[PDB]
């Protein structure tokens, strides 16, 4: 029903921001709600189609720590 | 009441920036709050006063078919 | 409880954007949402954790009003 989870980090398919899913609108493919680290690096809140998005395999991001930490908080919340 | 309806492409008065609105804030005149494509292309979701806003004249942006896409599936949902 | 308040003018702790607390996520500290503008100006719904934010001192922002104007608007919302 939902190629991507809530708490799942993943990429922008065209510009390759590195996000996390936090939440999905149903009603052909679903939306996302992801936060995603811009060009500068903030934590900014977008909405994309599901087209717009593929999985991330990396769970480690040195370089982002932001997303990683969100991704884990999530998982939870 | 509401200068602009949810559904309807916007510019920012000012950057002049692609979006649409998602939805209002009542309570002089109301808050919008409008996912719009900044620099980079991304989907970006902003808070903003109406007289940060301008009617989008153009029904397509073929550079910019996700807030077409995103347009007309809010028209629905 | 929560270090910010949600109306209260901050700034990133990192990247220095000015921005407003909207709302608050509790459950080891709370993350904050919060409209911050962005390179160009665009007021930006950012998702933060309280170690990424500090208090904003001043209360006038001449080069960036609509903050101020948030601020006022949402201490009343």
């Amino acid at each position: 029903a939902s190629k991507f989870g809530i708490g799942q980090q993943v990429r922008h398919s065209l510009l390759g921001y590195l996000g996390v899913v936090v939440d999905i609108d149903p009603v052909a493919a679903p939306w996302y709600h992801v936060v995603m680290e811009d060009d500068n690096g903030l934590p900014v809140h977008t909405y994309l189609a599901e087209a717009q998005l593929s999985s991330e395999l990396q769970d480690e991001h040195p370089e982002q720590p932001s997303m990683d930490e969100l991704a884990q908080t999530i998982r939870k919340q």
